């Protein structure tokens, strides 16, 4: 729900969540649950992808200052929460780059490390189930695809990880935290069940 939200977000997020959702006509009020899946799956996003650098050594590692600066590139572009114009522009551009193969929908992020695009999913169902309706929907078109869940159960492309450990446990904590709280808020149950 829509103060749930915007007590439990940054404005960043809120901001690109209400931003990406003024474009199906839905707003925050009549669709409190949507808005929380944005901003959920949004957050996840830049949890995934802040505080991640590539080496001049070509190794991937984790810093808490965050600022980019020519020793360390960014180890990720971020795709989700962009507008559309300039998502496809940094999508298609990195097609240029490569032999990657301009893709049907636009992926949640793109990979420097290991050339590759990635969805991600954050689910109140399964994981399993959430993963081959997403796997279906993206065969062929080799975009890693990693799902996570609020009752802290995670799964990837062929269960390997290229996120680090902790980043992964940092995330399932957060989708944990945001399941308590919406349930001592009353919410949980509408939200939970809202999904598809
Ligand atoms: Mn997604």
């Amino acid at each position: 729900m829509e103060n749930f939200v915007r007590t439990n977000f940054n404005p960043m997020i809120l901001e690109r969540a209400e931003k990406t959702m003024k474009e199906y006509g839905e707003n925050p009020q009549n669709e409190g649950n949507k808005f929380a899946a944005i901003s959920t799956h949004m957050e996840v996003c830049f949890m995934y992808s802040d505080f991640h650098f590539i080496d001049l050594e070509g190794n991937t590692i984790v810093k808490e200052n965050d600022d980019d600066n020519a020793m360390l590139k960014h180890r990720f572009e971020i795709i989700e929460g962009q507008e559309r114009n300039i998502a496809w522009t940094i999508v298609n551009s990195i097609c240029n780059m490569t032999e990657n193969s301009k893709p049907r929908f636009l992926p949640d992020l793109y990979d420097y490390k290991t050339n590759k695009f990635i969805e991600i999913g954050v689910t109140r169902r399964k994981v399993e189930d959430y993963y081959y309706e997403k796997a279906s929907k993206l065969k062929g078109e080799n975009v890693y695809i990693h799902i996570f869940s609020f009752d802290g159960e995670e799964m990837a492309t062929d269960d390997e990880y290229i996120l680090d450990e902790e980043s992964r446990a940092r995330i399932k904590t957060r989708l944990f935290v945001l399941r308590q709280e919406l349930a001592t808020a009353g919410l949980w149950d509408s939200f939970r069940q809202s999904e598809k």
